[PDB]
């Protein structure tokens, strides 16, 4: 029922639903089937950082994960968001594990959307920048199992008190604020976003990662969106 | 029962409460009749801009109101917000009319908020700018006779169709998300806000003006507060 | 000599160089014939908007014109401007007149640069933004005919006193400091300038247009680069 | 010969020439016998912060100095800067040693100057952020001893090769644009500044500290302002 785009950092290869049978990032639009995909080596236990890009004038949403020192996976999808996201959305986070589990905690996430026309260039602008999280997060909608505090992060997913992953968890947050991501008048709408991860897997064959998703304002999650569905869409078509 | 911390663009002077016996800015903690005020050459008819600013180092609260091409008023107030406000608030601007009265039109609004500590000047933040109001405002919370759409305006106070002010008029208008605007750790917490406003008189001796307001987020409008108390406090006292 | 990346407003069609028969803008790399154009519906008299996007994840420049309540052309073109600029380069406006002629008015100009990593969205940047054009604008080096203070406008190519367009008239203005657009560790680096121009032409047959133009930081005008070659390129190869 | 005004981080004591008998903070205002202090607990090799802030509405300037978990030492001094500085100045850090010595290690550095007029809150403005230094910094002016590239670091002042601080040295750096601070028409100018620096002493008994200072534009070290005038000031009156 919901629209959803999002940008998935997938830990597991689901073959039997489209996944290149290795962790992955994808571009999703309405599909958890990716329309374009690149090779991710995910590295257990250290920071990594992921940014996403988008402007309706080049009409190319791209990505790019990266490890401290080294490694950067990318990837870029010609779309024309006009035509796919409503004019006003929510934006956030979703993670899910199913048999098998990783921790899914982000360390600090920012956004920033500008509606542009001329007028010696005027904006409409929204930016939010959370390089730490409370304990009481009045401004995040947390749906299903997802918390803050934990050390100063929010912790998607379900942790037990050691420190160590549960299974079939879902946990979504998103920025309390609306969003107003286009408008026709606009002759340029743009925004980008920035989070840093860390996952952590014991049981060395992780599951199901986390995603950057842009939906209707009204968005929660799916019955049974846990595991390969990254708790974003209800079926796997 | 609300907390209040505003600064008032008063356009009627109600001596009996404490005003001086002209157009002032004013700057109020909790109480109407304000800690320090200015004279204001209130301009009926033209375009007003005012600028708030705040930062917890300095602990001195301040705010300008310009016309284009000349006039500036200005005033400012040591205070310590930290003992004053509640750590999450919500932030917006309140006009009344009563037995007089005025348009009280938001032409544009912006407002930017950090908490900073050390770890190399890093961050949280809020910003937000409508150059510009839409007829389904999604991002911000109307109350009383606010409206919007109104050649892309935010018409605070009701107004007739012809384009004449109403009298007894009360409305707000907040931006949906909360602000953290103080915060323990927070070394310095800093903020600042302008709108550009016009006011429009034709019985020339408008009332009551406008005020930018931050309160405690479930704040909303005290029965009986058109005219003199600007749709914000309760009593005079 | 220099190596010139620009986005060109072009007002008159030099077909014999290349010019689709019409007022376009393009991209240039390196050479003054464009690798991309778009048609453009020139308003003479009237201020446009130029916005210029670019990002490395994506390697796609973009442009866009549009005038106040209507009009917008735009244009792309995929390149990775790794390989192309040094990674100091400067940023400027061009603007060149000939045999026929034209105001080439800047009434403000913005530009943004950011080399991100990973660390948690940590960055280097460069932002400044002119509204207003003082008489001694220390911080723009101006080059041939232009001039600042000109009802506080930047006049890039010469205008006699009564307010008219002077012919083969070339005038360059750069940002004083040298700008970093790359750098080998960048997981993402980006930038996007804003300007408003307004173009007036008596002799109703206007020449040569507008550029926005990063070069090596040395770069001066090539000589006899008046009209079509725009002040940018010292031949039409 | 120069104007400046400045923030000092003061580690040696010079009492003789009006120096508070311990570490402090201060703030000179065109001479080096601050216009007002405050105690200061210099943590050897601990990396500290420091935020400078400034606006002319309030027409207050005011740092704060503060170390990871723990410590901060602040100060205030309400002043004019219209009847101070000219309204072009280079902004800088600088610091010294004499006969003895520490690090002045800059890891970071960042500045925002905006000039406000009304006109629907419309700017002019400037902002830098290094978070990282190259070794071929084409964007600052390094005068004296002052180095870079040593570790994505600004050297202020003279450290041997085994890491270890020389004395009588003298290093300052300048962003390479001029900054327009000061303007008749603005309504409110303002700005503020933050750098992270780590200072280390082996003899300990640290001399001579780091400041912040805006110049006139065409500033260079005084002739022997090394040790307890911080290259700032040509004597100490
Ligand atoms: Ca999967
Ligand atoms: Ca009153
Ligand atoms: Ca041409
Ligand atoms: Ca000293
Ligand atoms: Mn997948
Ligand atoms: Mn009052
Ligand atoms: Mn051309
Ligand atoms: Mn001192």
């Amino acid at each position: 029922a919901d629209t959803i785009v999002a940008v998935e950092l997938d830990t597991y290869p689901n073959t039997d639903i489209g996944d290149p049978s290795y962790p992955h990032i994808g571009i999703d639009i309405k599909s958890v089937r990716s329309k374009k995909t690149a090779k991710w080596n995910m590295q257990n236990g250290k920071v990594g950082t992921a940014h996403i890009i988008y402007n309706s004038v080049g009409k190319r949403l791209s990505a790019v994960v990266s490890y401290p020192n080294g490694d950067s996976a990318t990837v870029s999808y010609d779309v024309d968001l006009d035509n796919v996201l409503p004019e006003w959305v929510r934006v956030g986070l979703s993670a899910s594990t199913g048999l098998y589990k990783e921790t899914n905690t982000i360390l600090s996430w920012s956004f920033t959307s500008k509606l542009k026309s001329n007028s010696t260039h005027e904006t409409n602008a929204l930016h939010f920048m959370f390089n730490q999280f409370s304990k009481d997060q009045k401004d995040l909608i947390l749906q299903g199992d997802a918390t803050t505090g934990t050390e100063g992060n929010l912790r998607l997913t379900r942790v037990s008190s050691n420190g160590s992953p549960q299974g079939s968890s879902v946990g979504r947050a998103l920025f309390y604020a609306p969003v107003h991501i286009w408008e026709s008048s606009a002759v340029v709408a743009s925004f980008e976003a920035t989070f840093t991860f860390l996952i952590k897997s014991p049981d060395s064959h992780p599951a199901d990662g986390i995603a950057f998703f842009i939906s209707n304002i009204d968005s929660s999650i799916p019955s049974g969106s846990t595991g390969r569905l990254l708790g974003l869409f209800p079926d796997a078509n």
